């Protein structure tokens, strides 16, 4: 089961203002659900509900402590473990954010998809630092910038570093 984590992020890491983006990319979006189809997308709760539906052709997997929350149409999963048991036969699941939500699924993240907008917006919640010499970007595009896409933004993936042995 690979790991990925699924991320758009500033030249600050930012990725919410308010449990909102800070911008507005429809391409970007187009990008993700290209990216991420046929595959579960994992997100905490106020991820969740700051996209406010559930995003279709994909298992929405809400991960949050409230063993009774419900919504139809998405999975509630608790734990990791509990993620991982219910993604069992999946190939690859996308971590969908929530920054809390990185940090529980770092200790096994595999891929990294990270969109790098060029501009620093006003944020409140980021993306979590990460030793990058760990990882080796395996492919790279520049994002569609235009009248509906204002800013300048790129495409990363990244896959673990393998260490040559001593
Ligand atoms: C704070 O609010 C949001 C956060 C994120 C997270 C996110 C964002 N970007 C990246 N690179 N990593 C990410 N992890 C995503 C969305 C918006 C999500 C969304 O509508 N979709 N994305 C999945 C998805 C899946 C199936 C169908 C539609 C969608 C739509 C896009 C359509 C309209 C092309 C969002 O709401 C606007
Ligand atoms: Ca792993
Ligand atoms: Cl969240």
């Amino acid at each position: 089961m690979i790991v990925s984590f699924m991320v758009a992020m500033d030249e600050n890491r930012v990725i919410g203002k308010d449990n909102n983006l800070p911008w507005r990319l429809p391409s970007e979006l187009q990008y993700v659900k290209k990216t991420t189809m046929g595959h579960p997308l994992i997100m905490g709760r106020k991820n969740y509900e700051a996209i406010g539906r559930p995003l279709p052709g994909r298992r929405n997997i809400i991960v949050t402590r409230n063993e009774g929350y419900h919504v139809e149409g998405c999975e509630v999963a608790h734990s990791v473990e509990e993620v991982f048991e219910l993604c069992k036969n999946e190939e690859e699941i996308f971590i969908f954010g929530g920054a809390q939500i990185y940090d529980l699924f770092l200790p096994y993240v595999d891929k990294l998809y990270i969109t790098k907008i060029h501009h620093a917006f006003e944020g409140d919640t980021f993306f979590p630092e990460m030793d990058m010499t760990n990882w080796k970007e395996v492919f790279v595009e520049k994002g569609l910038t235009d009248e509906k896409n204002p800013y300048t933004y790129y495409y990363h993936v990244y896959e673990k570093q393998q260490l040559v042995p001593r």
